[PDB]
């Protein structure tokens, strides 16, 4: 099912975005249940292949 992604440390839906070539709102659509001021490492995320 599509892509997944473990928040490493550091991590950032802003950072995320930019390697995955997307925005952070396409990160949050992805993860509508995640609050991006609350990411652990570790976290398994959605995002684009």
């Amino acid at each position: 099912m599509g892509c997944t992604y473990t928040i490493q440390p550091g991590d950032t839906f802003w950072a995320i975005a930019q390697r995955r070539g997307t925005t952070v709102d396409v990160i949050q659509s992805l993860n509508p249940g995640v609050n991006p001021a609350r990411l652990q490492v570790g976290q398994v995320i959605n995002v684009p292949c």
